[PDB]
């Protein structure tokens, strides 16, 4: 289940985003609706993540199912970063155009973590 | 045309998100809908043939199949008034064609639907 979600349209335009979304990066819709999403601040780390960004957005619009792990300017009101789990899936018409694409993101499992659960399992056994 | 209202909703119709022009024209907050089925919300209470309508609605779009149809809402004056919407439910698949979301889509015709009123009179 997403924790971030948006609704862009077929060439990244925002449209709408969770309360979430916008409070983590410290956002508001008045800066963001009508604008690309790779413009946004969640992407603004350096001109190669807004570069990521566009590119997973035009991709996207070409009809792929795309996902992958990211960093965002997304906690405590944009000032730290977190890693997202995200993906954006094409929304189609009854013609099979793309009209809309639908942006989520979800947590990622901290790497220190991971490691954490694996040997503690190996220990149990 | 580019919506008025719109709604995600989960594979089932359950409600996910909700544009905040349609709940304040609804009269509706996010929690009394958030996770239950869209049919249920207030916009669809007219009557039980309203709400019998969307659910059928819903359950064509949660096979896959395209919706667009006018209806009437108790979506004007924080519910308190009736417009007319043309409806859209868009089935969103993931890569393996599995519905996992509908999207809800609306635009408020009334005006329209008057004008088209006057012209027939004028035409006359």
């Amino acid at each position: 289940l997403y924790e971030f979600v948006g609704l862009l349209d077929a060439h990244g335009n925002v449209l709408e985003v969770n309360q979430v979304a916008l409070e983590g990066g410290g956002i508001t819709m008045e800066e963001i609706r009508g604008k690309p999403f790779w413009k946004a601040r969640w992407w603004q780390i350096s001109k190669k993540t807004e570069a990521t960004q566009k590119r997973l957005v035009e991709t996207a619009s070409s009809g792929e199912f795309v996902r992958c792990d990211v960093e965002i300017l997304g906690k405590s009101g944009g000032r730290e970063v977190i890693a997202v789990d995200f993906s954006l899936l094409p929304i189609c018409n009854e013609e099979g155009s793309i009209v809309y694409l639908l942006a989520e993101g979800r947590n990622i499992t901290d790497k220190k973590k991971a490691e954490a659960m694996l040997a503690l399992k190996n220990q149990e056994l």
